[PDB]
């Protein structure tokens, strides 16, 4: 059964002509599905997990944080900004431009979430703080996408990003408040409909964050809770030789289907 897993994700990646990484954590059982896990891939939105993280980490300490009011100046645009670009000259709270990131990929917003808990070196030093040593926020968006290959800059590892996602999402990395309201953030994602979800049952329910980048990096991580089951943490990871190639969440979809399957 195992085997037979490792051959056909190795057969997907064949196919795709790209470089896959894979981390499923299955906590019924506490056994795991890695590929290429401990490899580096560029995280691209899906960081913008650790950075709300962050702000809710934060929170714990400061109870007027997430209501803080943050100004939205045509400054601060950047290349996607679906929500924020709705409340130029006015402000957003930081619970708002969280959600924003989380659901929309909203990139001013994850700029306003990195810039609120001290920058990409604070984001950083927050997931040292959890024990992932991995991760690494370089840069602010746009340019943290640029997904060079061999660039460690704003990488992380999928055995990495799944142990950490665990800890945020199930564990205890957050008071109790904190993680139900990251766990809500993720469950109402907008975006990721074409990726890790489109290889799993209907009934599922999923909390997940996306991203796309450079190389047609397509990634996805995802906490997933299988009907009358104990809940999945699963990393997709992926990327492309080509600069310009078009992104491939087919390709994520088949790898959690994969890995689900039997579940
Ligand atoms: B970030 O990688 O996530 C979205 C795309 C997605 O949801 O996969 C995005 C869009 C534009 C810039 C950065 C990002
Ligand atoms: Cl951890
Ligand atoms: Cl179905």
């Amino acid at each position: 059964q195992t085997a037979d897993v490792q051959q056909k994700l190795a057969e997907l990646e064949r196919q795709s002509g790209g470089r896959l990484g894979v981390a499923l954590i299955n906590t019924a059982d506490n056994s795991q599905i890695l590929y290429r896990a401990d490899e580096r891939f560029a995280m691209c939105s899906t960081s913008k997990v650790m950075a709300a993280a962050a702000v809710l980490k934060k929170s714990e300490s400061e109870p007027n944080l997430l209501n803080q009011r943050v100004e939205i100046k045509k400054s601060d645009l950047v290349n996607y900004n679906p929500i924020a670009e709705k409340h130029v000259n006015g402000t957003m709270s930081l619970a708002e431009l969280s959600a924003a990131a989380l659901q929309y990929s909203d990139n001013v917003a994850m700029n306003k979430l990195i810039a609120h808990v001290g920058g990409p070196a604070s984001v950083t030093a927050f997931a040292r703080q959890l024990g992932d040593e991995t991760f690494r926020l370089d840069r602010t968006e746009p340019t943290l996408n640029t997904a060079i290959p061999g660039d460690p800059r704003d990488t992380t590892s999928p055995r990495a990003m799944a142990q950490t996602l665990r800890n945020l999402t199930l564990g205890k990395a957050l008071g109790d408040s904190q993680r139900a309201q990251l766990v809500t953030w993720m469950k109402g994602n907008t975006t990721g409909a074409a990726s890790i979800q489109a290889g799993l049952p209907a009934s599922w329910v999923v909390g997940d964050k996306t991203g796309s980048g450079g190389y047609g990096t397509t990634n996805d991580i995802a906490v997933i809770w299988p009907k009358d089951r104990a809940p999945l943490i699963l990393v997709t990871y992926f990327t492309q030789p080509q600069p310009k190639a078009e992104s491939r969440r087919d390709v994520l979809a088949s790898a959690a289907k994969i890995v689900t399957d039997g579940l």
